[PDB]
């Protein structure tokens, strides 16, 4: 269960 879901936008 990686970070997929921290890509919430600033992740860029």
């Amino acid at each position: 269960h990686p970070l997929k879901q921290y890509w919430w936008r600033p992740s860029i």
